[PDB]
């Protein structure tokens, strides 16, 4: 189960670089130089890395310092052959963003947020990124009177429209991906799920430029089924990128390594990406627990990849098994893929077998054979066939 | 706090008519004749009622029995002056719908579901309904292999497209409202939230015919903020109807009377509907608890209306208070309503006060004064000014 | 992975016998005669069955009918060699129990509840049951004013004390097990978790007679860690029985087959029961989904047992692996089992290496190596060593 | 609604002193000197303050610096007349506690944790504290193999036993209060709820010395009913202290001001404390949101007290209303307070009216009149009588 750069596994600098500060605790690990992370990731078999502006260039850096930071990073990429398929902006750490970036009540702040974003879009293109993520972690509220949501959506639309005008005018080959999260750090965050983000995109001036970047843990903090949310993004043609990690139910965002948390949901996600022919990066947005030292960080990162490869194998074996193919037919998955009324409205209306003469009791008596199918799925996942 | 028919309060037959059967218990109350419910509701000050096909005409009724059921109902409406602004279909009780209506794996079932729906659309128009609700309570799964979500969305789209073709061809003045719910009775239900339903509508052939019917308790079963979800529906121009009730967090769907459950969320919802000028029905989809007799049912129904009227009064007093208007200015709600960059992209890019010369520390130091505003909101809700 | 009666697997009559009625739907399956369930379970390899009074003898049965029902059941047991290790009372279905059994506000009801319970204790002993379960599904409330919890606990204590006096006086060899659940069917249920039930037992007149019957899904409806709750019951010497099934997070109680829901939590539960030497019944309290016919019911029941046996194998392989034993030492599990201060209070107070000279930074720098250990656990579960 | 020192309102230094650092953000406010907090709290009408060792004396302080810190604090208390009714230990911030204090795997750490605790017990007594709280925020795990819960409970018991031996030997007049929390910062924390802590106390060598310190938000992060948990602590005679704040459901711990979050649950809590004659401190463990400046901190602190006083008034009016007293009788609250069988076991067994002649249908038909009672409760809370 050895990964190679062909598996397209990526990691954010902020993941293996998390120092372990939490709401109740100081850091347990020293900071990692981005160059070191690049090298260690390459040795593990990763394909590339991602970054927030602030991960690469310390906030408030002079143009001189900025150039120096970039050059060193670029050298590491050249030395290892690692790519940079996505980048994003930090619009959440600094105190100025306490009420949001694009939807802060203060107009001056909103203008600042757009300028900080545009500067990073330029760098991202320079580095070859294909996707630019936006997670509005501070857009929301803890109380009802603080934010008029209709006005905030107007402000969010305005912001994304200006970014689309910008890339268009420059002639850049980059697309945007919005990342939803229901809460934390705000009481409630705007665009809380994959559905809310998809619905919002349809109101932008150039909808073709925007998709979603769903994250496992995020949809599970609302108790939603991740594989179902991803199927809806695929159906809309909007899965531009994906964030993989683990989460144990509805609580604070844990960011465990991928495979931990809900294992069966991880299995069904892998089955789907692989069946659907998803060809984007398999990005891990996780945090090695603060209990670990450096050895532990690398082990956790390696486990992310290992878990994906084991699941891939098990899902493939599941779909290729003749006995499973037979069970899918038994459960009428074939019939779900056929049109209900290709014959049209009129033909449906005139068809007595559809109502007048339909034997409802006979249809009701037919078992779905879902439990036998699910048990074959479990046997496959566990290597117990 | 007396309601009148002008307040536009409505109730489903199934609400005051719930006999009290739950997953672990038999009925505690006898069935109510629809005619009796109409009369009792009129006396309490309700404006109208709503129904599923099966609430009005017992499943499997002959055409003769059907006509008889309708005529009696129509007489009650005439006697009391009650209206019927919405109707819907039961595609969840009968065993034939065990795997869904529009997205059942069996094709024969899907065809049956559409025929049963079309028959009720005809009645709804006859009775003067303006809105037709669709809650797909059985569309979903308990296991991953049972439903290919991409195929199910194809099937759901096909179903809604055929219904749109139908109303168009007949020349009916009726619009559709999709009602999301995250789970129960299925393990996971498709289109689980207000966002997922809004995103789906944008892919239908004639999107103008469809909106949402959000329900308080439903979004709270996913731990989402209801007033925020409603603001997004308002922003999209898609709030065609609304279901009001109460819920105590993430658990089974309780369906308490409106006002019970999350009281502060009820306050913010009322403030919003009233501020936004929502002119549709205020419908209560709730269940008087099984502990109650008939006297208790009517008391609970009366409480739904009473609670809305008290909240309306308190929200109005909140918005009209000079001291609140001053606090909103202090918290920069005025600034949130102004465009970020009406000056345009170029002007933003050339504005040094937006980046180069922006004093981030001075901006960061500005308190939002949100807690004083929230305390004025609490004082108002409690009548403690 | 074939079960035999030696594995001690048991099922309630109500599990494979669930007809599929839910809050929104009618039954999908016909009722099963208890004799048929006994025979089918024996053929699958089960060790025994359990029952509520009402599952075996229809409510309101004459003494004549009662005897007839028992005799037929007894014949089935003799024919198959199945045992009856536990029984319980139905104090939740009939409308009289709408406000509870032992804690109903009406005193007459409370007296009735105790009489119905005592009659079943007698039968249970006759059939050879060793454990009597009590799940107070209707003890609780939907509103704050309806129940004074202090008075209700007095009433609950009184009830359990009288039952203890009863078994003592009769000389029966039976112990009681209280089963907690947080909600459903009441808004909140009293004694909502394993901890609340353990704390309550310590206030009864003869605490030795009572333990807990925890259920997987129940603790997961509160988002708690089941294996941790079971370890606390084991530590107190109070795990008298256990209910196994599956649950997908915080929502309505699903009652999936064991192994479904949280698979990793199922793995850790098996590891614990097996390590601790739990020698009681492995009882399955689950519901085959309403989508299934009879073939599906038996397949789901078979899957419960299969899943336990696979997990048992994987946990055993995990604990026996030399490389795991080494990792446990690396993570200081050995040190957690040694007393902190067997030397005593004074020796601790005088030990400078414990404070004055303790090198906090050196201790802080030591990684716990938890992620490598967890990855070995995952590899083992998946059969990927 | 003006508080006075007689209302017994207290605050932790860490509450109004929270700088606003979260998992995703830097501090938004400067640190407050403990002397300033004491003075500002006194002016608002607070009765006293509480502290962790580390809030008062910076970690790693010399004995010289320690004495200086104490003296300054003592002067502030004398100047204002504020008291210190409770103190606690910080066993969670420093990296050495990454795996816990009392239950860390490393034995050396466990010994250190006890020494740090004993030093603070001494100071607490010097300052006049009556209660010593213990919140084991780092005792728990993120993975199943990392902690053997049976061994950890042995370790936790050992720790509390040694602390009891210590206070006993010194002759101190102080009692311990254990504070449960389900998760955050660990994946799962040991003793997750009020029930688990109550059950654990019963296994300590001198159970009389220990009680619980429940916190509103903590039990709500598991979706439990706080007023019910408090009634069980009252019933056991174990409510030694209480932490008041607000929380919006199952998510990260928000720590809103008291009254925010679940308002109806706040009403029922106040009704209970006041009815039961709770005479301990009304302590606020909350965090003014990071959006606020200093003015906002004081406003939020003032709101905590204001909200309690308004609720107190409304609960008192509720209980004193003749119409409510009549409704309570209608709902049989009087009957819940009478013994079920003061006549005894034998008399119950011989009473035909309890079974043989009990009219179950007549009893079942009796409505509980809970909704009318709940509506009177709502009317009272809202000042709408
Ligand atoms: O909840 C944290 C989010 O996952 C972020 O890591 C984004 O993906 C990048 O800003
Ligand atoms: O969860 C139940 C839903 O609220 C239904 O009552 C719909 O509104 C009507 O089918
Ligand atoms: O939630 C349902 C409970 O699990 C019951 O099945 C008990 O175990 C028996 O009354
Ligand atoms: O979750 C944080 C806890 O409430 C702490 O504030 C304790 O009360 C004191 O250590
Ligand atoms: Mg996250
Ligand atoms: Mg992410
Ligand atoms: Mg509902
Ligand atoms: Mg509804
Ligand atoms: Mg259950
Ligand atoms: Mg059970
Ligand atoms: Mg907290
Ligand atoms: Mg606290």
């Amino acid at each position: 189960y050895q990964p190679t750069p062909e598996d397209r596994f990526t990691f954010g600098l902020w993941t293996v670089g998390w120092q372990g500060r939490d709401p109740f605790g100081d850091a347990t690990r020293r900071a990692l130089d981005p160059v070191e992370s690049v090298r260690r990731l390459a040795e593990l078999g990763a394909h590339g890395v991602t970054f927030h502006d602030d991960d690469l260039i310390p906030f408030g850096s002079s143009d001189s310092e900025r150039e120096e930071h970039v050059k060193r990073f670029r050298q590491a990429l050249d030395d290892t052959g690692m790519k940079v398929p996505m980048a994003t902006t930090n619009l959440f750490t600094h105190p100025v963003f306490k009420d949001g970036g694009f939807t802060a009540n203060d107009r001056d702040v909103r203008r600042y947020a757009l300028r900080k974003t545009i500067r990073n879009i330029d760098l991202a293109v320079e580095l070859g990124a294909e996707t630019y993520v936006a997670w509005g972690g501070r857009e929301g509220a803890e109380s009802g009177g603080a934010k008029d949501v209709r006005d905030a959506l107007d402000r969010m639309k305005e912001a994304f429209d200006l970014l689309g005008e910008y890339v268009t005018s420059q002639g850049y080959d980059i697309r945007f991906a919005i990342e939803p999260k229901p809460n934390e750090p705000r009481g409630d965050i705007l665009l809380p799920t994959v559905g809310h983000a998809l619905a919002f995109i349809e109101r932008l001036e150039r909808p073709e430029l925007y998709g979603v970047n769903p994250e496992v843990g995020h949809e599970q903090m609302a108790g939603l089924n991740f594989p179902h949310g991803i199927a809806q993004a695929l159906w809309a043609g909007k899965l531009f990128h994906i964030d993989l990690n683990g989460q144990n139910g509805i609580k604070y965002d844990q960011d465990l390594r991928f495979g931990a948390g809900d294992l069966r949901a991880a299995f069904w996600l892998v089955d789907l990406l692989e069946s659907a022919g998803y060809s984007g990066p398999r990005h891990f947005d996780f945090k090695p627990p603060r209990t670990e030292d450096f050895d532990g960080v690398w082990a956790s990162a390696a486990g992310c990849m290992r878990n994906y490869l084991i699941l891939k194998e098990r899902a493939a074996a599941f779909r290729a098994d003749p006995e499973v193919q037979e069970a899918l037919r038994a459960s009428r998955l074939d019939e779900l893929a056929r049109p209900t009324a290709a014959d049209g409205l009129q033909a449906l209306l005139d068809d007595r077998s559809a109502f007048e003469e339909f034997d409802v009791d006979a249809a009701a008596a037919r078992g779905m054979a879902f439990e036998r199918l699910d048990q074959l799925a479990m046997d496959h996942l566990l290597g117990a066939r």
